[PDB]
């Protein structure tokens, strides 16, 4: 029970998630220096649930172990969409269904 931080490696992914979900906070990682700023950001905000969208595996396991938090490894929009609804019971959107 707390904040959901969506961490992205690309501005295109950031502005996407922020438009779809103004109800979550998003961190941009262009270099590992920003990923370190994420490790700090998490602990200072007290974030238990942290999404890692399109990140490197070295950065995945690194943020995981050092921040000591639940990592949601996202490779598709739909995955992120479900993780947001996990924290946000009363969702303000409609997740698109695929087949």
């Amino acid at each position: 029970m707390g904040r959901l931080v969506v961490v992205v490696t690309s501005e295109q992914l950031k502005e996407e998630v922020r438009k779809k979900f103004p109800q979550v906070e998003v961190r941009l990682v262009t270099t590992e220096e920003d990923a370190k700023q994420v490790i700090k950001e998490i602990q200072k905000k007290g974030v238990q649930k942290v999404v890692l969208v399109g990140v490197s595996e070295k950065l995945l396991q690194k943020i995981k172990q050092e921040a000591n938090v639940q990592v949601y490894r996202v490779t598709s929009n739909d995955e992120l969409e479900q993780v947001v609804k996990d924290v946000k019971g009363s969702g303000l959107e409609h997740h698109h269904h695929h087949h």
